[PDB]
């Protein structure tokens, strides 16, 4: 074979791996101050329990155990089946029941727990890509999350993507049976212990636009493993945190904050280690004096020694003068990142009793950046997710046979999907503005007929199968 | 036998023993400041009665007395029993009765006690392992569960576990007869002090996918305890508090926040031994003075004692001005491991009277990493025990047989499964709001048909057995 | 700038006076609850104790957080 893998793929991942080492060392970076274990551990926690929030409060929106996507029937498929009641009824029935497999295969498949980490390090990293590979009907399917560190992306100036790698060292006690012969054969004898580094090339077929994978174990193949990917489906997904005009990766939302989150962290440590030589009591006994310190180091409470007070002191360093100003700058920035993670607590900042209004004033702001944060990552990573995930269940056919109106659906996702739609909202409220002209539904000069629809025009409904047509409404009339 | 135990499982044990020593040692760090006990004891509790209220408030919301799982039918049977109502009605009664026995089998078997330690362990250690083995439809089939110190476990780079090894070493006095015999006919003369080690391995067997057992006592066997499971289902459950991309293990939730745990003791065990030296009253006679220790020791109140004041002074450290700057400070990390903890009472860190609704949006925050943490932990630790007891007792028909229709249902858990579903909240909101158009029952040019129908498509309910068909709909009019 | 001058109020230095009798390691070794020989006139710290400054200066990059804010 050749292609984009001219001479293997390792050869790509280190070609790659060269663009890539900034965003990795920035992703490293981010960790360090918040929580390294993702890239020893830091003098505050503040940062962690942010990042800890930002992945909940993100991931409770975006994957809830309740249903966040609506498969809404293709625009040509509605107008082909215009006005033909019973049908569209169990179509929506039909596609609402997909909606339903695909729920109780994340929640079974154990979905949600590893999307909670891909969010947690899409945010200190920027980019974080997922593996959905093998649907095996009968059993788990688990999700495989490879981190910024062990794999690599290439793109091309529009965002669409030409080829990645993947690495993963295992050690050759955990090797499936047909990986464990071609590599004891090829290479020496080898332990559970020693560590093998298995790659994973896709190209994009330079013609017949096709994503084609192979796995390689030290410039050699899988021998069996080779598969193919149609271009608009890939088990295999790039997402990306804050995107940049061209380039490859994207950039970790906790960095444009962390110019603060470095100056707490220095600060904070400075502050504790300050505290700790508040704390400590020393006593400085004059050695020309008569208070001899063995008399007072066993003395109890309540006793009587020689000496005088003059013969001894302790440390006292008292530069609280200096805290106070240490103290007012890392509350200020505590404050202000507290702010930038989503973090309730950013309306009380102590001061005074913030009144009962400016704090749903600035929940709104809060809910503002959360929102729009949600919409982008909903928008970007939450697709993504469902149309493999469609195709995939598609292939398998675990999807019993639909309609043809089904094959090719739209995908409706955040609040449309789940039970407070704007869809709906529009719907009664037009409802009730109807029920408004009821006093005069006995219309001496004042026709209700077209009222009736413009209030449905300017909230913007569909309208269709809603006003009786001026046939159905005269043939109705005489019933 | 050979596979992965070529050589027994100690063997095994050992060579794992090494990639858990790193996780084992975190976990032993994190007890010491919080509660040491779960691997002397420590200056201060605040981390404690944290660690305390988390596996409460998790465990109430995870694993309260209420039922807490809903079997809903399989998609296919769904479909396949399509309004066919009296059916469907008996079929939910039947999984709604199998709800009930896992339930009272769980309360009587005393799960929830052990679950409890689990979810402790499970914190503080990050894997805490749990063993379901014997139902024994008689009697207690007590839970097991096996600490992170007394076992191992390894893993493939997808999640799925290829062997697990644990240890119980119980000193030959509280053997069962068996391993009695194949005990003291092979090593000495036992008593019941001595402590005997029983290993127990689990291979994936290496081309036919089902987990093999044996019993391991000294690179021997059990000569009998050797059984078979199959993958699906084993009773021998490995959880993971917060997911990585690899290894074999997980992370101890209590251990991001810990940079702040440690820096906390370390301060308020100094502030605690400051004040015990603070209290110590020990008074200084001038041995040149006339006042003499004597008479004033000996001395009752409302006395006259010859001296001046000038002879005695008392120790008066006098330093406020430092420990000011500490206490402010280990109640500022108080407050941050608080909030980590779950703990209300992040609302009153003194200050001012927190007004009336910053407290309900930080109460909000608190709700939301729980209801991550709860998710996650549900969705992973609930649903392959559930899995796991519904195959059990399945095997042992202490389920009374069912129809076709639930041999393999779906197993939703959380807020659905109890009274509170979002399912029964979006059916009443329609139904509400259909009572709405109630003022245009008798339309002139207004369809309800079509309305009453897309409401509920945009709510989102199925709508099956719902809107008359189009038939059912005519022969009805004319009754 | 304030950050990089907490920076410095926070950093603690002690000043022994080489001529006095307390003697920095026994000091850096010493445990708390402890006694040392020496009096506290050998020994300061840092102290730069321009608070009076840092509020001045404070006052003022709040008033255009607030504007930019706005």
């Amino acid at each position: 074979r050749t292609g984009l893998a001219e001479d293997g793929a390792k050869s790509v991942y280190e070609r790659l791996k060269n663009d890539r080492a900034p965003y990795e060392t920035r992703a490293q970076n981010c960790a360090q101050y918040t929580i390294p274990s993702l890239f020893q551990t830091p003098w505050q926690a503040v940062g962690a329990r942010g990042l800890n929030n930002l992945a909940s409060k993100l991931m409770l929106a975006l994957f809830p155990m309740q249903t966040w996507m609506r498969l809404t029937i293709s625009e040509y498929e509605a107008k082909q089946l215009l006005s033909d009641p019973d049908g569209l009824a169990k179509v929506d029935e039909g596609l609402s029941m997909v909606e339903r497999i695909i729920m109780n295969y994340i929640e079974s498949n154990s979905y949600r727990v590893t999307l909670f980490e891909a969010l947690k390090q899409l945010v200190v990293a920027g980019n974080v890509l997922l593996y959905l590979p093998e649907p095996e009907g009968s059993n788990y399917n688990p999700m495989k999350l490879y981190r910024l560190s062990s794999y690599v992306v290439q793109r091309d100036a529009f965002g669409n993507v030409l080829q990645m790698v993947t690495r993963d060292q295992i050690a050759f006690g955990a090797l499936p049976e047909d990986i464990r012969k071609a590599v004891e054969g090829q290479g020496g004898e080898k332990k559970a212990d020693e560590t093998i580094d298995v790659y994973t090339h896709i190209y994009l077929d330079e013609d017949s636009g096709e994503y084609l994978r192979y796995e390689e174990v030290e410039g050699m193949e899988v021998q069996g493993s080779d598969g193919t990917y149609p271009k608009e489906a890939c088990p295999y997904i790039p997402i990306r945190m804050v995107r940049l005009d061209g380039e490859s990766y994207g950039r970790s939302y906790i960095e444009e904050y962390l110019g603060d989150l470095r100056s707490l962290e220095n600060l904070q440590e400075a502050i504790v280690k300050m505290s700790m030589i508040s704390s400590k009591v020393i006593g400085l006994v004059n050695p020309a004096g008569i208070t001899q310190p063995r008399r007072l180091t066993k003395a109890q409470t309540g006793d009587f020694v020689t000496g005088r007070p003059e013969d001894i002191s302790f440390l006292q360093l008292e530069k609280q003068a200096d805290f106070t100003v240490a103290k007012a700058v890392s509350d200020a920035i505590e404050a202000r990142l507290s702010f930038a993670f989503m973090l309730n607590s950013a309306v009380q900042r102590t001061g005074e009793r913030v009144t009962a209004e400016e704090i749903r004033y600035v929940a709104s702001e809060l809910e503002d950046t959360l929102g729009g944060v949600y919409s982008i990552l909903s928008q970007e990573l939450q697709l993504p997710l469902v149309r493999v995930l469609l195709k995939q269940l598609q292939a398998t056919q675990q999807i019993p046979e639909l309609p043809k109106e089904a094959v090719e659906p739209t995908i409706s996702t955040g609040l449309e999907a789940i039970g407070r739609g704007q869809d709906l909202d529009k719907l009664e409220r037009c409802v009730t503005a109807w029920a408004a002209l009821a006093p005069m539904r006995d219309d001496p000069d004042i026709n209700l007929a077209m009222i009736k629809l413009r209030i449905a025009n300017a909230i913007g409904i569909d309208t269709s199968g809603i006003l009786l047509t001026e046939e159905q409404k005269q043939q109705k009339m005489a019933q």
